[PDB]
């Protein structure tokens, strides 16, 4: 059978946290009045909920409201809110109503004026990215330091405000509390975005999922290349990851843990090297690169989720010198 892993950080905190803390279909919900807020606009629409521009008539304040899909796990993504309320770069919840047309709740969000990504992504500075990237890291230092995964990071849960350089991490729809030696569902993440482990389905991971996640929006910045590893499907992401980081430390990785592949992998995996990270620097994307960016990107982008940098070690990185703190 597949050996065990844990978290090499934070790995004891809910277990010397309340039971109330972590035990999330315990928390009973304070509603608050759908009556304070007037939807102004439709923002988006995904399978979980709809989200909308609305106005908080209390006190003239413009508020998100995210109307949750009839699919449960809502007691989870409210109990993180909760716990990671007033953290740095986390999203506030301001208040949690029942829809009276959908009968479900919606949660209400304070409002961040997102510059459009493309748009974005397009005019990054190397400062720019630096800066937002170590934005990013004290939001996960802190949800993990918290003992919450977030298990969905990638630019579109990452609200930013470009002309005031405020940044906010979104979408905690599919974060959960961490417990050492607990087998988690692997059907989490974006496609581009999966860490190995999901996509060998390994099911003791961590924290460490997310620094994963990281990488792979780092490298399609500091490359100009969206997304960086674009599998066509689960198997070829795999494929994709492996003709860059190679098939030898993909097959370390999976022995160390005693996981096996699936067959499927026979006609479509073959045999890469490694490849060095200079080789996807080219004129278009040179002054967005660094040999600090190239160290810090091979320190995100390893198959074996325990040798990756934790959020905290990240930001003590040396690609981060050059950021005002
Ligand atoms: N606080 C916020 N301020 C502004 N826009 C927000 C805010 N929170 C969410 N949005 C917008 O809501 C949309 C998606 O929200 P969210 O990620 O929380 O839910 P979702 O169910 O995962 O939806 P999707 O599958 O479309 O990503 C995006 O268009 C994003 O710009
Ligand atoms: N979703 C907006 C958006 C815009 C730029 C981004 O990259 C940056 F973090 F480096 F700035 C991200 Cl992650 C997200």
């Amino acid at each position: 059978g597949p050996v065990p892993s844990r978290a090499r950080v934070y790995t004891d905190v809910n277990t010397h946290r309340p039971s109330e803390y972590w035990d999330y279909e315990s928390h009973v919900v304070e509603w608050g009045n759908q009556d304070d807020y007037q939807l102004v606009r439709k923002l988006g629409r995904g399978k979980y909920s709809e989200v909308f521009e609305a106005i908080n008539i209390t006190n003239n304040e413009k508020v998100v409201v995210k109307i949750l899909k009839p699919v449960a796990k809502i007691k989870r993504e409210i109990k993180i809110l909760e716990n990671l309320r007033g953290g740095p770069n986390i999203i506030t919840l301001a208040d949690i109503v029942k829809d009276p047309v959908s009968r479900t709740p919606a949660l209400v969000f304070e409002h961040v004026n997102n510059t459009d990504f493309k748009q974005l992504y397009q005019t990054l500075t190397d400062y720019d990215i630096r800066f937002y990237m170590y934005e990013i890291l004290k939001a996960l230092d802190y949800c993990h330091s918290m003992g919450i995964m977030h298990r969905d990071v990638k630019p579109h849960n990452v609200m930013i405000d470009h002309e005031h350089r405020k940044l906010r991490l979104i979408d905690w729809g599919l974060a959960e509390f961490y417990h050492p030696g607990q087998e988690y569902n692997v059907r989490v993440a974006s496609r581009y975005f999966k860490g190995p482990e999901l996509l060998v389905d390994y099911q003791m991971y961590d924290y460490s999922l997310d620094m994963w996640s990281l990488g792979c929006m780092l490298a399609s910045m500091i490359f100009r290349k969206e997304p960086f590893f674009h599998g066509h499907d689960n198997y070829d992401q795999l494929v994709r990851i492996a003709k860059v980081l190679g098939t030898e430390d993909l097959y370390d990785y999976i022995d160390k843990y005693n996981i096996e592949l699936d067959p499927r992998f026979n006609d479509i995996l073959g045999r890469h090297s490694r490849k060095r990270w200079e080789r996807f620097v080219h004129s278009e994307n040179q002054h967005l690169v660094s040999p600090e960016a190239l160290d810090f990107l091979d320190k995100l982008l390893r198959y074996d989720h325990q040798s990756r940098l934790t959020a905290r070690e990240a930001m003590e990185h040396p690609y981060f010198y050059t950021v005002v703190k």
